[PDB]
This record gives C-alpha cells, sequence and structure tokens, in this order.
C-alpha cells in the first residue's frame, strides 16, 4: 500500500545534499543557504536516520576555536532533540583554491602536509560525534595534462597519506574505519583511483588494509559506463563495502547526482536486490543534489523521493526472489549450478575425468538455451508490478 | 631520419591480427584466411620479434592428435627458419557456441570443467614453444541481464579456475605466468573484471598472487573513457604489468582495434613515454585488426604502421625528457616535490609542526600557479616536432 | 490485468530479428537459420501485425529469376494464410564484401551504380507486397580514417542517390515513401548522417523533400548519449516520423539491440507516452536481436516481451496523463504556459511592453520553483504502479 | 621554423575565456577577475585579431544606463588603441537564476518575454560595435526530467523567438546574421538542439532561414562521441558555417574547454585541413578555459598555445595535400571517383546499363583493396613531421 521510511531503514543524507544552493559551472545559486540545524530537523521529520558532513559544512572555513565550538554545540543539540545520528564524516579537500592540484597528491609538499592536518582535525570531531566511517573522496587528485602528474609518485603519496591516517587512528584507539570514494573524472580531467576496482586494488597495498574499504556511488561508476551492481558485488565479494552513496545518473556525461531511482531505473532495482539479499547493514546514504530549478519545497520532495524509491524497489525485489515461478526460472537458467564448485574433486581428478574433455559432447551442451530472456521478463514484470 | 624496427624492439603480433578475415556483425569476410606459416614469414620480413596465438588459431578446433601434431611441426619449422619467438599464448574460450555463457564462469558446471581442460592442454603447448606468459581474456564471462549471473558466485568460480591453473603450473614446474586481460563490454553486455583496476583487485584474492599479472589493452580502457597511461602507471606501481596489448580506439563505442598510433594520439605518446621511462622490458604486442576495407597489401602496411608509430613516439618522448627546457619546466611545476615524501619526519612530528597548519599561509600557497599549460605545450611541440 | 497484443496494435518485426543466428564479432552462430515462412507463422501466433524484410533475407543473394520467383510465392502464401502484412521493406547494402566502403557513397563509382540498381529492384518488390515505407540504413557509409572519405563529396553522392530513387518512384507512380535510418557508428568508425538531426537536415536538401522521412532507432540515438524521446519530438515537430525502430540499449557501447523495454526503461516510458499522445499511427517495429545465449524458445519469449513491454508502458503513460493530480502538477510547473505563444502581440508591442524588461521583477520570477521533482516522482509512481 | 600569429590569421577570443576565474562545481575561483580592457590589450600583444562578448561580460548585470554607457566607452577606447575588432557578440541567458528553466523556452511566459528583450538590447550594441555575427547558445533550454518540458511546444517557442529576432534585424536594417550553437548537455540534463544536425534541421523551419547559421564547438560534438570534422563538412555542405568555436575535449564527459590542439589531436588536424581547403573565411574563435591550476602567466601561455597549435596543424595539413605521394595515394583510394557523379547519364540510362547490375562482376569489385591504411599512415607521418 504505502512506503513510509522510518529511522530503522537507515537512510542518511549529507548536509551538502539538501543544502546544495544550486551553483553550477554556468550559473549562480538559486537557493539561500540552509542552516545545518534546520536541515537536521527537516530530514528527521521525513523519516531519515541521520546525517553526514564535511568539516567545512558544519564549521565555516577559517573559523576560530571558539566559533568552531559553538557551531558544534548547536549541531549537537539539534541531534539530541531529534534523535538523528551521524554515522559518517569526511573532509573537504576540494573547494578551497589551495587544493587546486589536490590534497594528498598535490605536487606542493606543504599543501600535502596541510591536507593531512586538516583531515586529522576532522577525524577527532567525527569520533566525538559517533561516526563509524570516515570517507575520503580525492576529487582534486588527478590531472588535465600528461606531464603534470607522475602517477606512480602520486600513488606513493596517496599511500603515504592513508598509512599515516591509519597510524593515527590506531594510536588514538579510535573505532573508525576509512572508505575511499572513487570517481573517474570531474572536477579533474582524470581522477586517480577512477573506479571501485582501482580503489580496491590500491587498498591491498596499504600497511593496514583491514582499516580501509570503499564508498562507491551509483553515478560515478556509471560515468565510466560500468555496471554498478556488478561493481558492488565485487566489493562485497572482497568484504570491502563499508558504506554506499545512492543517487541517479543518465549515462556518460557530467555528474548529475539526481535523486535515487532516477537515472538507470533497472540498475537501481538490481542494486537494491543485491544489497538486501547480501545483508548489507550499513547506511543507505544519499549523495544527491536537488535540481536548481527547485525551491525549498522541491528539495524536500526530492529527498523524500530518494527514500520512497528505495522502499518501492526493495518491495519489488523481495517479491521477485520469493516468487516460486522465478525460483523455477532460476533453476532453468542454472543459477544453482553457478553456485556449485567447478572442481571440488580437485585438479588430478579433473585431468583424469574423460567426461570433462575427451568424452564431452560439446554440441549437446552448446544446444542448451540459457533461458535468460524469460527470466529477465519475469524481473521486468515484477519491477512494474505487472505479475498476473 | 628513419624508423626501422628490428627484433630487438620486441614487437609481437597475434596470428589473429594480420589474419583477421574481416567478418563483422553486419558483414562477411573480405579476405581469405592466412596460413599461420605465411604470417610468420611476412611478419619476420617486417622486423617483428615474434608471434602469439590462441590454441584454435594454430590447431583447427576438433583436430585429431595427429593433425594437431602436424600443425605444430609446420609452425615450428617456420619459427626455426625465421628466428621468430613465441612469448605469449592464450586459449580461445569465446568463439565456439559452447562458451556462449562463458568458460570459467558459465552457469553450466560441465562447461566450466571443459574450459579448464582446454586451457590446460594449451598451457602445455605454450611451454613447449617457449612462451613466458599465458594470457586469459574472459570475453564471454558476463551477462546481458541482471538475474542471469550472480556476480559473487561467478567471482568464486573465476578464482577457483585461476587457482587450479596455478596449482597445475606449479606442479608441472613450469616457468610461465598468467596475465588477465580486462575489457568492459563486447561481446557480453557487461564483462566481469571490466578494467585494469578490477583485475588487479581480484588477483590479490588468488591463492598464489605472485603468478598473476595483467595484460591491459589501449582500446579496452578507453571503451570506459579511462586514461590508459594512468591505468598502466597503477599496474606498474603494483608490479603487475606482465604484458601489454597495443592498438587504437576512437573513444567510447565498439572495440575498433585500429593500428597503434591511431585513435587517441596524445595518449599513445604518454604511454610510450611511461613504458620507456619505467623500463618495461616485456613485449610490445599489437592486438589490432587491419580494417576490412583493405586487401593483403593493406594489412601488411597496417602492421608496419604499428611499429613505425611506436618508434616515432619513442623518439619524441625521449627528446621531451632530455630537453633541458622541459627539465626546468618540470621543476617549475613541482614534479620534483611530488617525488619527495610528504612526511618522512613521521606522524608525531607532523602533528607538532605549526608550519603545516596553524602557521600555514593558505592564501600564499593558493596563489602559486602550477605552470601546467606551459609544460603541456612543450610536450605538444615535441610530439609534433615543432621545437625551434 | 493482462497485456495481450492483437494485430490492431500494429506490432511488426523484421525477419532478421527473430531470425538472427547469433553470429557476433567473437563468435559463431548458436542457432540454425529460420525459414522466413516459419517466422511469419510464429509471429502471427504471437499477435504481431506484420513483418519487414531486406531483399537478401527473403531471396538468397545471387538467386536466379526463377528461384527468386519461388521464394516470393512461398512468402506470399504464408502471408495469405496468416493475414500478416508487410508495411516496410529495405535493401541490404552492408553484408556483401562489395559494399565494404559503402553503397551510395562508395568511392568506387561502379559500386555506387550497382547499389542503386539493387535498391530499385527491391523497391518494385516492396510495392508488389504492399509496403508503404522503404527504409534506407547506410550502415557502410562512412569511414575509419580522415582522408578516406571527403564528406562533402560523399553528401553529394548521397543526395544524388536519394534524388534518383525519388525520380524513380514518382515515374512509376508508386505510393511509397522513404525513411532514412541514422546510426552514429558501427560497423564503420563514424557513419554519415549519424543522428536523427543530421538526417532531418539532409532531407531538406533533396529535390523532393516530401517523399523522405526518418526511421529512428532507440539504441542508435542512445549510442550517442542523446535523449531519444527528445529526438522523436523533433521529428514529429517536423512532420517526418514515417516509421520507428524499437529496441533497448544499455548506454554508450556497441549496438546491443535488446528487446524493447530493456535498456533505459524510463526513456521507454517517455517514448510510449509521446507516441501515443502525438497520435503516431505508423507501425511499432522491433529491430532487436534475441541474445545468442537463447535457443528458439528463448527467441519467441524475447519477441513476446517486446510487445508486452510496449503495452504495459502504454497503460502506465495513459494513467499518468489522466491522473487529475498529475494534471494539477503539470499546471503547477507551467506546462500550460509553455504551450502559449510568447508574443502573439507581436514585435512592436513587445518592445513597448515595460512589463517585459524595464518593470520586470527578475528576483520575483527567479524565486518561483518549477516543482519539477514532485512531477517526476508522480511519473515514477505511475510507472511502477505505486500510486495509492 | 616558427609559428607567430598575426591579426591576418583572424584569431578571436571571448572575454569570458582568458577571463574565466576558475569557479567550478566543486570549487571557488582561483583567479581575480580581469578588466575587459586589460584582456583586450593582452590579447592584442599576443597577435589576436579581435574579441567577442556576452552582454553581461562587458556591462555588469543590472547596470544603469549611465554606467552602461561608461563601460562601453572604456571598451571602445581599448579597441581603438589596439586595432582589435569585435566580429561576434552574444547574450547571457544562462547565469542569472531567472533563466533556471531557460530563456526562450522557459515554461514561464514572462521569462520568455524578458529573454527576448535582453537579447534585442544587446543586438543593438553588437551592431554598434561592428559585429557581423550574433551567436545564440541555449544553455538552459532543456530538462532533467521527462514531464518538465514538452519538446514540441518548446520547439514552437524556440522558433517563435528566433523568428521575432529575424523580424527585428530585418526591420532595423541590420547587416547581422545569427548562429545557433549546439551542445548536447550541461548544464541541463539534455539540451534542445543537441548537435549540429539538430540545429541545421531546425533552421530550415524558420521564416527566414537565410539569416541563420550554426556555430559548432569542437568539444560539444565530441561530448556526444561524434566526429567533429564530419559535422563541419555537413554544415559547409549546407552553406551554414557562419562561425566556429575552437577548443579541446578528452572524450565523453563534462565540457572541458581545453585549449585548441589538446584533446583529440588527430581530429584537430582533420578540422584545420577541412577549414583551409574549404576556404572558411570567418573567425577562428577560441572558446576555452585556461585550467584553474594556472595563474595569469599560465592563462596567457594557454591562449598563445591555441593559436600556435592551429598554425602548426595548418602547416602540416598543407604539406599533406601538396605531397605528390599523397596525391597519388588519394587516387589509389579512389577519392577522385567519389567526386564524380554516380549517374550524370540519368535514371533511364542507369536502368538500361547492364554493366551496372546484370553484367556487374561483384567479386572483382569486392577484391579491390581501398588502400586506406597506407593513406592514413601518410597523414600520420605528415602530422608528426616524420616524412623522409
Ligand atoms: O562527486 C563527488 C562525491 O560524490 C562527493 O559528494 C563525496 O562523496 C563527498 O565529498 C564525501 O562525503
Ligand atoms: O577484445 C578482445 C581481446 O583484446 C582479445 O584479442 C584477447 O587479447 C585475446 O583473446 C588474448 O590473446
Ligand atoms: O543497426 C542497424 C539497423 O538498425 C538495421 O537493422 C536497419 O534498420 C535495417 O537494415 C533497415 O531495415
Ligand atoms: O559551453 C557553452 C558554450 O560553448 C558557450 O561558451 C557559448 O559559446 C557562448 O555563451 C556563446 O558565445
Ligand atoms: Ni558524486
Ligand atoms: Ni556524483
Ligand atoms: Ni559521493
Ligand atoms: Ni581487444
Ligand atoms: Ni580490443
Ligand atoms: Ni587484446
Ligand atoms: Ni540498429
Ligand atoms: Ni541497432
Ligand atoms: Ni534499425
Ligand atoms: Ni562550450
Ligand atoms: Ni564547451
Ligand atoms: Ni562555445
Amino acid at each position: 500500500m504505502n512506503y513510509q521510511p522510518t529511522p530503522e531503514d537507515r537512510f542518511t543524507f549529507g548536509l551538502w545534499t539538501v543544502g546544495w544552493q544550486g551553483r553550477d559551472p554556468f550559473g549562480d545559486a538559486t537557493r539561500r543557504a540552509l542552516d545545518p540545524v534546520e536541515s537536521v530537523r527537516r530530514l528527521a521529520e521525513l523519516g531519515a536516520h541521520g546525517v553526514t558532513f564535511h568539516d567545512d559544512d558544519l564549521i565555516p572555513f577559517g573559523s576560530s576555536d571558539s566559533e568552531r565550538e559553538e557551531h558544534v554545540k548547536r549541531f549537537r543539540q539539534a541531534l539530541d532533540d531529534t534523535g538523528m545520528k551521524v554515522p559518517m564524516a569526511t573532509t573537504n579537500l576540494f573547494t578551497h583554491p589551495v587544493f587546486k592540484d589536490g590534497g594528498f597528491t598535490a605536487n606542493d609538499r606543504d599543501v600535502r602536509r596541510y591536507a593531512l592536518r586538516k583531515t586529522i582535525r576532522n577525524i577527532d570531531l567525527a569520533v566525538e560525534l559517533g561516526a563509524e566511517t570516515y570517507v575520503a573522496w580525492g576529487g582534486r587528485e588527478g590531472a588535465e595534462s600528461g606531464g603534470a602528474k607522475d602517477v606512480r609518485d602520486a600513488l606513493d603519496r596517496m599511500k603515504e597519506a592513508f598509512d599515516l591516517l591509519g597510524e593515527y587512528v590506531t594510536s588514538q584507539g579510535y573505532d573508525i574505519r576509512f572508505a575511499i570514494e572513487p570517481k573517474p573524472n570531474e572536477p579533474r580531467g582524470d581522477i586517480l583511483l577512477p573506479t571501485v576496482g582501482h580503489a580496491l586494488a590500491f587498498i591491498e597495498r596499504l600497511e593496514r588494509p583491514e582499516l580501509y574499504g570503499v564508498n562507491p556511488e551509483v553515478g560515478h561508476e556509471q560515468m565510466a559506463g560500468l555496471n554498478f551492481p556488478h561493481g558492488i558485488a565485487q566489493a562485497l565479494w572482497a568484504g570491502k563495502l563499508f558504506h554506499i552513496d545512492l543517487n541517479g545518473q543518465n549515462g556518460i556525461k557530467y555528474d548529475q547526482d539526481l535523486r535515487f531511482g532516477a537515472g538507470d531505473l533497472r540498475a537501481a532495482f538490481w542494486l537494491v536486490d543485491l544489497l538486501e539479499s547480501a545483508g548489507y547493514s550499513g547506511p543507505r546514504h544519499f549523495d544527491f543534489k536537488p535540481p536548481r530549478t527547485e525551491d525549498f519545497d522541491g528539495v524536500w520532495a526530492s529527498a523524500a523521493g530518494c527514500m520512497r524509491n528505495y522502499l518501492i524497489l526493495k518491495e519489488r525485489a523481495a517479491a521477485f526472489r520469493a516468487d516460486p515461478e522465478v525460483q523455477e526460472a532460476l533453476r532453468a537458467s542454472r543459477l544453482d549450478e553457478l553456485a556449485r564448485p567447478t572442481a571440488a574433486d580437485g585438479l588430478q581428478a579433473l585431468l583424469d575425468d574423460r567426461s570433462a574433455f575427451e568424452e564431452f559432447d560439446v554440441d549437446a551442451a552448446a544446444a542448451r538455451g540459457m533461458a535468460f530472456e524469460r527470466l529477465d521478463q519475469l524481473a521486468m514484470d515484477h519491477l512494474l508490478g505487472a505479475r498476473g
């Protein structure tokens, strides 16, 4: 019947999302700034579970130690009054002109040292607020031209930075983990660790890999034309999906950050299906931008649509899996065999198995249809609620 | 003056490249098949170092043990007469209809067992011929629809397969290593391990990671809009660039496999620059298709252009790096600082360093230009041979 | 409740669609060839309205005049027995090696003359069978390299060819019109008249523009990352949508030709909405390929899914428009004002209108939200059948 | 030897190019604003021919009639002192929040009337300054969601607007023409008239088509993965290339606006080749953004690189065409035949010509290679200055 979200659904929003003033490359802001406290109250009314923030969203850049203290106190009371949580925090290493060539991988060494200190300062605040995950989006790490950045040295600097933060966390005894958010491009011509895969590979080279995971975003992988649910499957397979950014994107172009459900709808369905069947227990975080055509009423409707869409898809995906006709179709397509080991009998046995080569009837096997189209139409019917 | 390749340049070609008959999705072959022996002699005349092959290129599918023996003997004499080497070999797990849903990750278990036996048989042949690398391109591993393939189970099957081959190699005492070739899509809607990053991450989950590397292809990463030289830098950083496939691609669309140099020319320049300065010593393998508009004279001209283009770029990249004006520009852009550790002084020292935050003048740092445009124009001048 | 198609729905299929044997760039056929007569009977059973064909699908290439006559007679009886119609026909100017550099724009003049004769021969057959539209897809018209094709001369040849066919039709007194099908690339590196826009512009340069329209395909425009429904709106605006090819595509990559409904689902919804509200009365033609993983049962299920998906979307789009809440939302977003002339009062009046500039309150106007997000969520609810 | 530009080369720059302060979606300005007068003097020193402007670049928005007059006088003296010309002008209908849903196609009628008045006011100024072309880039014309914009009505409003401007120009007796600049997306999710083709088609529906042309931009067509030189060939073929925007773009992603020469280098070569051989006599306008990593010295170096790159390519393209070996290769590939009419003998003659079908030897024709690869390698050698 209806689709009301409750804090139990674990839906979270960055302050910078509903707070996006509408400034784009070709235009000025179309909305006034939101007081983070108003955003907390409004999201709470909508059924959200918590909020996330960059240091600079909560405490204006260059704020003194006193002003800083007041901003946090104000934010803290709003949280106490609403029951909202703060499961994730991050650093802004992309807005200020000093980070024009990056933070952790800036060619200027002094800039790199500054970026680390700025991050460390915010990690202490994040722990103070109860955040369990600390996200790192290296938006300025990259280049527009080939000779500007030696990638191998840049990767040495990136590893050095992450190892230092890991040494810091472990020395303060914090119970906080890191999640690297990949993005292929924008604002840099090409960004380092462009996809979930590159991020996962890099993590295996850190001194304490256990502390690092990935924070994939729907639109980012889609900006590279990749299959998001497949990338998420691989991150789960590796045990590295620490957090997730949900939104929508219409193909390969600029990062749109539409509300979740918009963009590639079928991909959204397969994503929810995967997260739910895999038992993902982390937050369902929306990193979206309510389009600039909207006024404040439009932003809250956009935020509500994020949660609504997730809930509808969850219903349809659940109905899909529980359908006996679908369970039969899955067996018809041999999904059950895919889950069985190819050779639990071992190498030697396989080599001696004449049924696996010498006596294998390749034409008989080749003639078997996979029945994938029937299966996919069942999935389509379920998504559209068209199952008679 | 001129650009003649010699076997010392380590240029290699797959038999399937100059041998591509021109069959495409919408058209029939425009060229007769080439006898692998003729291809060996022709490539040798052109200055190539060696050739590579899929089992099915050398020995027709379904060949008896006797015919098989004759085909190899014939091929062996051609190699002896020309001095050509065979540094890499691979398996064809994509053409025959039996592999329509994959080889190692086919839902059908019997198909998966067959794919392993077929690969093992060819590994023995590869070692016999002296190949040091065995490439694996899972072209049929993937899907067109969401419910057809459970990616986590598929990744379990992929790992199982690679671990078994690793157990085989180590048991026969072979001195051969594996290289996984990624591709984002085509012929499947989405292919598993779509980019160099995903492949590198997966490798870290194998039982014997030391035996596996990556075989990236210029056009494949470009089909995802990614920066190829950056991906190669990361593979080198990880010590996993075991082999490389060179060709050209005009952006995001079907896999064109144009001759090397064609497609994104500037990317080709930065690639050669990187491979040469990094001391890549493996083969410079061309996996290209001479367009179907060509007759045989056109195919040999296309193959020659591959090597010619590599040699010209190598000259221009060498001239770029050795230019004192460029060395000065590199210092102006702080590439030297990027190579210096951010905090060799350690964590505690960084936290106590007031020059890294408290007394850091952010406006002064922000005002410094990176001088990247001057550097890039110097690179452009060098590429075009326009340095006065 | 259910979604059964009937010939009244005007659903048509090319013989080459359900008949696609599964041959792709990296693989052999996975299905035997279908007798066109069997395809006619099977599609009729499924509720289809008619079929379409290339000359070479019906009459094997190189067939004598007698064999040709028999093939047509056989096909004719199948049509008579089923009541199926043939509303569109086309020429195959892409498969045979002679068309490797094109048909109408081949550099070889003799080839260009041959292509015209081949098309003319099939136009006579099309009229004989009752086809009202003749489609032209210049799949081989284009290039892989810059100097191979002088585009201005190629466009002169393209216009010459179309003008000649127009002169032929008008001289035989045929009641048949032409529809040019655009495609950005594949099989050529870049194809001439790459999008609906380029095709529409070209048509305005023909001697008898009235005889030519466009035959857009969902996936083709999406291979250029364009909004298909927007392109269709422009073709309707110009009065040039003579026919349409329906299928699915997952973004920018090779031409997938998935069944309709698959690919970008939301785009499919907006397309059906537009065609139905605009009163498009031509055929709903599916130019799709049942994936090669399927056997014959899978191909017929895929074809049925094409029609089913169109019918479901038509229902949801109709429900969307007829919803009073949606009609109210449309007024809230000023869609009614968009339909009103900006200045029916004329130029002079506008220049003298102080309310249009001098006394225009720009801040007041800027503050009005467009309410687009609320509208889009209503559309999402309707698509998913989630309207309470 | 060297490549110095002189005003005779007709190189022009928009004030907004070298003046771009570096503000992007994720960052603040990294450069102070430039006084348009300083930009005029600086560009003049670099060898530029003239500058272009949006109304809002020259006269701050909301300026009184007096301030307006002073700004123009100041700008006028700078032009007189340098000898710089102003060949093109345009309107800013994208920055101010009032244009959030468009200017000419905004759903709000009052906004549409305001946009026309604002444009008309600037047309008078453009003529006053001597501009021969008036560009219109409908950056805000489009949508993020399907129901927000009825495209057919939007196209009615777009035509109404352009017809009114045409009526205005013709009534004032101005000798100024319009050029529509297409762009597929950004800042809107999808922009109306997304490519050169769509723009050309639309123009044929205006009341006075003679007054309208197109202003294509390198990067814009490349954001749709299209071949820019091919699009330019079609615009020239139609006699509609009134102006051109030159820059660089690295594939399908956000609009980078790199300096000319950067991005797809080979495409830049083929573009210059075409413009020069076609005798394009309009300005060579650069619409680029010096990357934000740069300080002012870097912006002037970037602007100089634009002109330098154009001059180098012009040299290489000229050398390519004048090479007798290339002229021979062109004949070998039948470019001379492409330029010959297919059937100047007429329709009836073609139908009676047995050599065009009945007696046409298709196998003989099919066997002829096009020799395109040899031709393309000659072009590569010339571009790289590697012709021995
Ligand atoms: O496009 C950029 C990212 O998606 C951005 O929102 C990061 O997620 C954020 O800075 C970390 O919380
Ligand atoms: O597009 C596919 C690949 O590039 C293919 O050529 C593989 O490289 C080959 O099968 C391994 O040698
Ligand atoms: O991708 C190519 C086209 O879509 C093709 O199927 C044409 O439509 C056909 O040849 C005309 O009927
Ligand atoms: O990306 C947008 C355009 O390229 C822009 O610069 C227009 O050209 C300009 O507003 C007209 O002069
Ligand atoms: Ni993002
Ligand atoms: Ni994003
Ligand atoms: Ni994010
Ligand atoms: Ni490849
Ligand atoms: Ni390839
Ligand atoms: Ni390859
Ligand atoms: Ni098609
Ligand atoms: Ni298609
Ligand atoms: Ni089609
Ligand atoms: Ni632009
Ligand atoms: Ni641009
Ligand atoms: Ni422009």
